[PDB]
């Protein structure tokens, strides 16, 4: 009887740099290669010091995001791997622009810095591109993927090794919104499930309530006379912000004298990228495009910096970083805290150790990034498009698949455990069915017999 091996390196009893290894039959498997947002250096990686990077035969890789990808350059440029690693199309031709606005973004010298846009430039070359619904074979590994909905491009892999299928779901959505597809429920049922736990104890409302409280905070901002800031990175869920406050103002005449800015020295070319992905977004989009095209914006121009900003009167500002660590969206929060008017909406998940996650503690004061101190008067809100599955997404998912083993990766370790212990009561009654759910901590493993 095999003995199937699950580590987190990374995402385990937490969220911040995804990465799994899987260990069966003499093959060594990766799972995403993310950072953590909220830590700095070398301690931002997954614990990789527990590995021995040429012993990897495969590297698979979820989404563009960058608690999935942006240790990536590092592990293929600085480290001894010299495995396989494989992509959508969509998640490596975004994975090159969203990687260059982070270097960007970043506030670091070469000497501190884990790598640079050309370490990221050279990367491209050892990674390959695989299409949905479509089997490789490598090593014996046998994989294929289904969409994950949440990102342009974004993958659940299923993995099979001798008669052995384990399914990661990366981070995914189960309901579709104006351009994404749902994701999918894969007929082929797994061993071994993976699955994200980020909003597994909540239960979501309707996506027409979450637009209009996003659009109502917004005109309200601007309506009082203040300027709103939108912090998130040019590729990601902002594409969904941007489609969302392009059809607002349309239908809002009164708004024609307010300008929105989506603020990215890369803005035309994530935009121009974007659009190449077309044949990965849902069905309703794929057909209108020929016909009207959302992403043509009527509303929004571009903003490459501060510099070419005339920050008079009310105005919109979509600018990267999502978490405000550094960048444009710091560089606009430090000159609009202090009025009153002004209003700050953050969109995604925020983790422990970034300025965004700590705005919402309701400080009195908030520190620059020269050192200075300064009041938050500015209104914050939270307003959530993070594109994760909810308790009844989940449950319904763990419940069509029916895997013998659930294990729980990337989520805030309370609310991780408050998730296992209801799918274990989900099943604690029932005879017919056996499922196990583990919650492993980073560098702890789970251990499997088979046949
Ligand atoms: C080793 N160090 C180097 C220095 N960095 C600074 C850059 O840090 C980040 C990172 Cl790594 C990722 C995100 C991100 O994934 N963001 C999404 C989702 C979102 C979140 C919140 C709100 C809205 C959206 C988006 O912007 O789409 C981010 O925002 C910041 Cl600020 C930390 C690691
Ligand atoms: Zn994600
Ligand atoms: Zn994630």
């Amino acid at each position: 009887s095999d003995q199937l091996l699950i580590r987190p390196l990374g995402a385990g009893q937490e969220v911040g740099r995804s990465c799994i290894i899987l260990e069966f039959k003499g093959r060594k498997i990766m799972l995403d290669c993310g950072i953590h947002p909220g830590l700095e250096g070398m301690d931002a990686l997954p614990y990789i010091d527990l590995i021995d990077p040429a012993e990897i035969d495969l590297l698979l890789i979820s989404h563009f995001h960058l608690d999935h990808c942006g240790a990536l350059p590092w592990f293929l440029q600085k480290t001894s791997f010299k495995g396989r690693t494989f992509m959508t199309h969509a998640t490596k031709a975004i994975y090159r622009w969203l990687l260059s606005d982070y270097v960007k973004v970043s506030n670091i010298s070469a000497d501190d810095m884990l790598y640079t846009e050309t370490d990221l430039e050279e990367s491209m070359d050892k990674i390959e591109t695989i299409n949905f619904h479509e089997v490789k074979e490598v090593a014996g590994i046998k994989f294929w993927c289904y969409h994950a909905g949440h990102v342009l491009g974004a993958a659940m892999f299923m993995i099979e090794i001798a008669g052995v299928k384990l399914l990661y779901t990366g981070d995914f959505s189960r309901q579709e919104d104006r351009h994404l597809m749902a994701a999918e429920i894969p007929n082929i049922k797994p061993d071994i499930l993976i699955i994200e736990s980020t909003y597994g104890t909540h239960i979501h409302e309707k996506r027409e309530e979450r637009e209009a409280r996003f659009c109502n905070t917004v005109h309200d901002i601007v309506n009082r006379g203040g300027r709103g800031l939108i912090p998130v990175f040019a590729l990601g869920r902002a594409q969904e912000l941007l489609l969302i406050l392009d059809e607002y103002w349309q239908n809002h005449p009164e708004l024609h004298d307010i300008p929105i800015y989506y603020a990215s020295s890369l803005a035309k070319k994530c935009m121009a990228v974007y659009q190449t992905y077309v044949n990965a977004m849902n069905d309703k989009i794929r057909k209108q495009i020929n016909i009207n095209n959302p992403f043509v914006f009527k509303h929004i121009s571009n903003l490459k910096s501060m510099d070419h900003f005339d920050d008079i009167g009310p105005s919109v500002v979509m600018a990267s970083p999502g978490m405000m660590q550094s960048g444009l969206s710091r560089e606009l929060f430090e000159s609009w805290c202090t009025d009153k008017r002004n209003g700050v909406i953050i969109a995604g998940y925020c983790v422990e150790g970034t300025l965004a996650k700590h705005i919402m503690s309701e400080p009195e004061e908030i520190t620059t990034m020269s050192g200075q101190k300064l009041p938050l008067k500015m209104s914050v809100d939270y307003i959530s498009f993070s594109a994760h599955t909810d308790y009844q997404q989940t449950s319904e998912f763990i419940r069509a698949l029916k895997p013998p083993h659930v294990i729980l990766v990337h989520g805030e370790q309370n609310e991780m455990a408050r998730l296992k212990a209801a799918l274990i009561r989900e099943y604690e009654d029932n005879d017919e069915v056996h499922i196990e759910v583990h919650n492993p901590r980073n560098t702890e493993a789970v251990t499997l017999n088979f046949r």
